[PDB]
C-alpha cells in the first residue's frame, strides 16, 4: 500500500492548437463512422470536470501526496454529476455506436449516468456497489459504500440468504473482478476501435486492454491532456478537454447529450435508438 508503484505522476499538459484539435475530432468522427464495433476506455480524467481530482494529473491524488500536499475535492461522490463526457457516452451506447465501456473508475458516474451496466466494465469497483459474498449479488446504493478493499459493510443480504455484504473497491494486491475483466477483454480484442478518455493507461491489466483492439488491425485513439503509457501505439492522440472533444464529436456524428435526470440504475442494453445516416468518407 506505501510501497505500491503509483506510477508517473503529474507529467506536463499537452494543448493540441485549436486548427489541429478541430482536424483530430473529425477524424475521430471518420474512424467512428467507419468501425463495426467502438469500444471506449475511460478513467480519472473524465470525472475532474465534476470536482473529484484524478490520480495522477498536476493535482492528481497520488501526485499532490507525492509533493506533500493534498487532493481537492469540489463534490461529495453522491453529489457530483456525470460530466458532459459521461452524458455523450449514454448516448452513444443508445444509438448503438458504442459496444462496451471499460472504466477503472470507482466513482459510481458511469451507473448513476444510467448506463446499461451489461456494457460496462468496472475494472476497480464502485463506491456505490456492495456484493454478497455467499450469493454474489450486487446492490447499488444511493449512498457510498463506508467501506474499501473488499471489506463487510455490515448490511446483510436480502435475497429472497442474509449473506454478508462487503464493497467492491479494489485494494493493491486485489486481482481484478474475472467478470468485468473477461468481457472488457472480449470486447476490447473484437473491437476494431478503441477510444480511451481521460486515463494515463498505467495500470495493468487495465491501461493494456486498448492495445489488444491494435490486434486484427484495430485502431486506437487516445484522448488524454497528460502522455499515456501507450502514446506510441495510438493511430490518434488528442490532447484537449476530455467535454470539448466529445461535445465536438457529438456535434460530428448529429447527436444530442442527453438530459441527466439524476442518479438512475440501467441493468441491460436496448436495442439501439435510430441514428442519423452515415457520411460519404473517400
Ligand atoms: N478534463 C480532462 N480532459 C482530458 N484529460 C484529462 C482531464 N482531466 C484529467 N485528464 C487526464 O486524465 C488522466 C487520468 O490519469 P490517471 O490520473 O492516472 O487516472 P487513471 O484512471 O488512468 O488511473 C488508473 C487507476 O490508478 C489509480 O491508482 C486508481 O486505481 C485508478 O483506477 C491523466 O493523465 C490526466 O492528464
Ligand atoms: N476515494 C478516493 O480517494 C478517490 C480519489 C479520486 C478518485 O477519482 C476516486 C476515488
Ligand atoms: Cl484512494
Ligand atoms: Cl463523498
Ligand atoms: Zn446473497
Amino acid at each position: 500500500p506505501f510501497t505500491a508503484d503509483k506510477g508517473k505522476c503529474g507529467l506536463p499538459e499537452i494543448f493540441d492548437p485549436p486548427e489541429e484539435l478541430e482536424r483530430k475530432v473529425w477524424e475521430l468522427a471518420r474512424l467512428v463512422w467507419q468501425s463495426s464495433s467502438v469500444v471506449f476506455h475511460t478513467g480519472a480524467g473524465i470525472s475532474t470536470a465534476s470536482g473529484i481530482p484524478d490520480f495522477r494529473g498536476p493535482h492528481g491524488v497520488w501526485t499532490m501526496e507525492e509533493r506533500g500536499l493534498a487532493p481537492k475535492f469540489d463534490t461529495t461522490f453522491e453529489s457530483a454529476r456525470p460530466t458532459q463526457t459521461h452524458m455523450a457516452l449514454v448516448q452513444l451506447e443508445r444509438v448503438g455506436l458504442l459496444r462496451f465501456l471499460v472504466s477503472q473508475n470507482v466513482d459510481g458516474l458511469h451507473v448513476r449516468s444510467g448506463f446499461p451496466r451489461d456494457k460496462l466494465a468496472e475494472l476497480h469497483g464502485n463506491m456505490f456497489v456492495e456484493e454478497c459474498a455467499k450469493c454474489k449479488t450486487q446492490y447499488v446504493r444511493d449512498t457510498v459504500v463506508g467501506t474499501m478493499g473488499l471489506k463487510a459493510t455490515g448490511r446483510l443480504c436480502t435475497v429472497a440468504c442474509r449473506g454478508e455484504l462487503r464493497d467492491t473497491i479494489l485494494d493493491w494486491e486485489d486481482s481484478l473482478p474475472d467478470r468485468d475483466l473477461a468481457l472488457a477483454d472480449e470486447a476490447s480484442r473484437n473491437a476494431d476501435l478503441s477510444i480511451t478518455l481521460g486515463t494515463s493507461l498505467q495500470i495493468r491489466p487495465s491501461g493494456n486492454l486498448p492495445l489488444a483492439t491494435k490486434r486484427r488491425g484495430g485502431r486506437l485513439v487516445i484522448v488524454n491532456l497528460q502522455p499515456t503509457k501507450h502514446d506510441r501505439h495510438a493511430d490518434l492522440r488528442i490532447h484537449g478537454y476530455v467535454d470539448e472533444v466529445m461535445t465536438r464529436l457529438m456535434k460530428h456524428l448529429g447527436l444530442e447529450i442527453p438530459a441527466w435526470d439524476g442518479p438512475r440504475v440501467l441493468e441491460r442494453a436496448l436495442p439501439p435508438l435510430p441514428r442519423p445516416p452515415t457520411p460519404k468518407l473517400e
